[PDB]
């Protein structure tokens, strides 16, 4: 998988969670999102290839993935409690993370 | 001013930007929000009253204000460049910062 594949996995699984109505469905989708975010988390993206690894811009980009993963983890815990609607609300709140990183990068 | 005061300032001024009758109200509201966020960063939220100031919880709470201030500063720069519509568009995205911190700590 590459960055584009991981991003499509995140995109589609948000909608799977929206469409779902049970905890198993939400858990499975969040687990796939976690794997995609972890797969994309470590690579320096093309626009930052020439920046220092500890540069502010690279730091903020890496933290975007770290924080996204943290909130996926929190949503997964809600699904594992059987709290379907709370997990779905947490998943919808992930969109803020998506848009924030995209707005910085583009 | 206390944390409740700071949050009222943030709420009122975010809505001012959305409803701004003229462009100059946007910069004025962003300026007040910036100060409210830096004041709030010096408070302890009720749900974290029993936690160490070095807890992961207090660290993430304080950091949320630094990140909010960074995006307020980006919007202020747009306003100061005369790009007030772009600044108003940027201000609407600030709601993600409010929602993220609230889901943890409000
Ligand atoms: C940075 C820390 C990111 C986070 C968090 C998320 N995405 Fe992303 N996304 C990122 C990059 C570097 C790119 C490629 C360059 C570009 O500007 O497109 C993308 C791209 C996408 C795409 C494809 C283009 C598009 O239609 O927007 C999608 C569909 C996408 N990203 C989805 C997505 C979602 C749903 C996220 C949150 C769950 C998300 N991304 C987080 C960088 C980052
Ligand atoms: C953490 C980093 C926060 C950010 C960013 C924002 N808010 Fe907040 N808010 C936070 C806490 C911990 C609390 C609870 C305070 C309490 O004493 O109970 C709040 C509360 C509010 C409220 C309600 C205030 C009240 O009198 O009960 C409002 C209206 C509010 N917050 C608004 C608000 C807005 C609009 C923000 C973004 C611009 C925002 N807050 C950011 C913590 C944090
Ligand atoms: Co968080
Ligand atoms: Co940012």
């Amino acid at each position: 998988a590459d960055l584009e594949d991981n991003m499509e996995t995140l995109n589609d699984n948000l909608k799977v969670i929206e469409k779902a109505d049970n905890a198993a469905q939400v858990k499975d989708a969040l687990t796939k999102m976690r794997a995609a975010a972890l797969d994309a988390q470590k690579a320096t993206p093309p626009k930052l290839e020439d920046k220092s690894p500890d540069s502010p811009e690279m730091w903020h980009f890496r933290h975007g993935f770290d924080h996204l993963v943290g909130h996926i983890d929190d949503a997964l815990k809600l699904a594992n409690e059987g709290k379907v609607k709370e997990a779905q609300a947490a998943a919808e709140q992930l969109k803020c993370h998506c848009n924030h990183c995209h707005q910085h990068y583009r």
